């Protein structure tokens, strides 16, 4: 089971969706099964590199430590470091200007668990995670709008 | 959350009790309440510069995110980054030889709580801690040694 893609049209501008994104310690305002975040670490330039995440996993409170990426201006890449219940998670977002008040975002999600599920479950289980995630930044747009 | 320090003479050699007290990722074989201990960074010689302790009381985890120095050749000092509960919580290991075959510790601990738990307490909870760690790892001890 491995890599899983969702993309989604948000009624917000491109910056706004990246500013959202980037918001790490904001995350548990608006995502459910993010319950807690903080920045451990950040580059030179301030942006943070490394995060503690508090996670729900199918309902188990879960951790992880997780390093962060910028591969480009409107692009987030994290790498889970060390974490409960995967051994591999790497999450892509690519955020893409429709018109002037709307966003695609496209996330990529790409897991390895540590106990041996089968593949179709895994991949279904990281399908969930993203349609929940888009929906809960659904939510985070309305409510900045 | 004065600091808390506990002396302990272990009967083993600096190189055994160095090796124990470094082991990070074999902490949570002798210590009952650690469940994992990960090397998250390593510094450019190798010796890791940053752990994941993960710590279970009463079925409750807690986790800690600790960056580790090497101040002095025989000294080990880790600096709570974040962690559940704590603000602060920096420990030092000071491993000195004795005679042929034993070795002398010196641990200090000095932590903060995020609750206002007063002084008095958390420092007793401190040094309760070190007498805990001290008698585990006696044990790991004897259980490493012929």
């Amino acid at each position: 089971g491995h890599m899983v893609s969702k993309t989604v049209e948000v009624a917000a501008s491109a910056e706004t969706i990246t500013s959202i994104v980037s918001d790490f310690e904001a995350y548990p305002q608006w995502n459910p099964e993010i319950k807690g975040c903080w920045i451990l670490a950040r580059y030179n330039d301030g942006r943070p590199s490394q995060l503690r995440l508090d996670v729900e996993i199918q309902g188990q409170s879960g951790v992880f430590i997780t390093a962060v990426y910028y591969p480009a201006e409107n692009q987030i890449f994290t790498m889970l470091q060390q974490g409960d219940h995967f051994t591999k998670q790497e999450q892509r977002f690519s955020i893409v200007p429709l018109g002037p008040d709307s966003t695609l975002l496209q996330v990529d999600l790409d897991v390895e668990v540590k106990l041996p599920v089968p593949g179709p479950m895994v991949k279904k289980l990281a399908g969930e995670t993203l349609e929940h995630l888009a929906k809960a930044l659904e939510g985070r747009v309305e409510q900045l709008t």
